[PDB]
């Protein structure tokens, strides 16, 4: 390829392989993402395209809480994504890594426009099915967080899921039981686990029998408000969690920062 300039490998792992890479026309920052095509369990079309691709066309439009996919090649093997790179990021995995358990402030912040993001995907009729920290970039100079790697997502639907492949420490008890979720109530029990993942600096449950009792301790200090949002969250029964618009009326959703204020506190 003459159109990128191709940099360090980022990560590889069950998304393919993602490397750092520029844009030769106008030096943008960009990701380019490796698919393997028999790793991929499943397509869409617009000729046949990993879903991840179909998904990304339907939510890279404007709003800037998701990853952009600007371009995507066919290999006779594999498919290209190329896709937005801020810079400098950290995924928010390493962050918590880092840092440890995060201030309230800070996961209010991060969490809302983690909401944002996600309400955005379903508006755009895309179910993540992968919500958790390595899945979150943060642009650390403008504090926006980014939902990437939609490899695991659906086209949203109601009736029931009964296939997954996202992150099982993330996945609802109605999946790790049954083999059956409804997604929006999937998507609300992981965005608990990764909110109990930013303020305690590690995710709840390790263990199917963990997931199932749904019993949630808390290790680090914590305001009563979050306890009670996360617990809400990971209800056991899936019409017992909050909707999207629930979680962001609940009082520990209250004056959020901006995503540039949050920089200028919390990321330098
Ligand atoms: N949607 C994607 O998987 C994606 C998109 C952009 C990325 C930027 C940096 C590091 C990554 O792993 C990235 N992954």
């Amino acid at each position: 390829e003459s159109q990128y300039q191709v940099g360090p490998l980022l990560g590889s792992g069950g998304f393919g392989s993602v490397y750092s890479g520029i844009r030769v026309s106008d030096n943008l920052p960009v990701a380019i993402k490796h698919v393997e095509k028999d790793r991929i369990s499943d397509w869409g079309e617009l000729t046949r395209v990993p879903m991840e691709v179909v998904l990304l066309k339907k939510v890279s439009s404007g709003f800037s809480g998701v990853i952009r996919l600007l371009d995507w090649f066919e290999r006779p093997d594999s498919f290209v994504l190329i896709l937005e790179r801020p810079e400098p990021v950290q995924d928010l995995f390493d962050f918590i890594t880092e840092r440890g358990a995060l201030q309230e402030e800070l996961a209010r912040s991060f969490f809302w426009q983690v909401l944002e993001a996600v309400r955005h995907c379903h508006n755009c009729g895309v179910l993540h099915r992968d919500i958790k920290d390595e899945n979150i970039l943060i642009d650390l100079n403008r504090g926006e967080l980014k939902l990437i790697d939609f490899g695991s997502g659906a086209l949203l639907k109601d009736t029931v899921y009964t296939d997954f492949d996202g992150t099982r420490v993330y996945s609802p008890p109605e999946w790790i039981r049954y083999h059956r979720y409804h997604g929006r109530s999937a998507a609300v029990w992981s965005l608990g686990i990764l909110l109990y993942d930013m303020v305690c600096g590690d995710i709840p449950f390790e263990h199917d029998e963990e997931i199932i009792r749904g019993q949630v301790f808390f290790r680090q200090r914590v305001s009563s408000e979050c306890q009670h949002l996360i617990r809400w969250c990971l209800a056991l029964r899936p019409s017992d969690r909050p909707t999207f618009e629930e979680i962001q009326n609940h009082p520990w959703m209250q004056d959020v920062l901006l995503p540039q204020e949050t920089a200028e506190i919390h990321l330098h």
